[PDB]
């Protein structure tokens, strides 16, 4: 048990108060519905708080907005940790105690993980408090889902995140696609394609903002094709194609891809 989904793949969160031994938890924030679940790595994470300290939270308070990606190359889970309020005079310095689990799923009653599971790996921030983590995910058990609790100490404040149930081959956000290259075929189209990513496994339907524009008269015409090579029929020339593809996965939900740097061609 101890499963919640989580929609969409970017949750905000915020932490409300429930000094370094106390550990402040904290909960998504949606317009609807408000969740908060507790991590089975620490019980002992629901501390009493105090007058003082509630007074520290009301002063200063934490609020991170977190969106985690897998790579394309299945080797690492990256964990994106953003704030919403940056501070240039004050920056806050702190380790974050990522803690995760995939066991294996469980043909027959559904088992909640065990206190310990949890594997432990050091997380990266950067000046804006966007705390970029890498995660290692077994191939074998990466089809099972992943629960998420992670623990961050912020100068003598803790902070604790609800349960989050998703499935990480889903969770993938592809490279953006690169090697595009263009040239007029001779059967009298403009080919343009590009190379899926070897190491992403599923397949990769692309979306691509194609524009065909002129400087005398500019019009939109936007194209997206699913299919690796995009062939655009009817062309005209004197006119310019400004074209830009982004990828992700097909079947499921899937996070697009960073738009790369667009490209036009500018016809005779």
């Amino acid at each position: 048990n101890l499963s919640y989904p989580i929609t969409p793949w970017r949750f905000k969160l915020s932490c409300m108060p429930p000094l370094s031994k106390t550990t402040f938890h904290c909960c998504f924030r949606s317009e609807q519905d408000r969740n908060c679940s507790l991590c089975a790595d620490n019980i002992e994470g629901k501390t009493f708080v105090s007058t003082v300290n509630s007074l520290v939270f009301q002063q200063i308070d934490a609020n991170w907005n977190i969106q985690c990606w897998l790579k394309g190359d299945l080797k690492l889970f990256i964990c994106y940790v953003e704030s919403l309020f940056k501070n240039l005079f004050r920056n806050y310095n702190y380790k974050v105690h990522l803690l995760y689990v995939l066991p294996e799923v469980l043909e027959d009653s559904p088992l909640v993980p065990q206190k310990g599971s949890f594997q432990m790996v050091h997380c990266n921030c950067s000046v804006h408090e966007c705390c970029e983590c890498l995660v290692p995910v077994p191939t074998a058990k990466l089809n099972d889902t992943l629960l998420m609790c992670l623990k961050i100490t912020s100068g003598g404040v803790i902070f604790q995140s609800p349960l989050m149930s998703v499935q990480p081959i889903n969770m993938v956000k592809p490279d953006p696609p690169l090697g595009l290259h263009m040239e007029i075929t001779d059967d009298g189209n403009l080919k343009i394609s590009w190379s899926s990513p070897p190491l992403v496994p599923f397949p990769l339907q692309y979306q691509v903002k194609y524009s065909e524009n002129s400087t005398t008269v500019i019009r939109e015409a936007d194209k997206i094709v699913s299919a690796t090579s995009l062939l655009v029929d009817s062309i005209l020339p004197g006119s310019s194609y400004e074209v830009q593809v982004r990828g992700k996965r097909l079947d499921g939900p899937g996070i697009w891809s960073d738009w790369s740097t667009p490209r036009v061609f500018t016809t005779q």
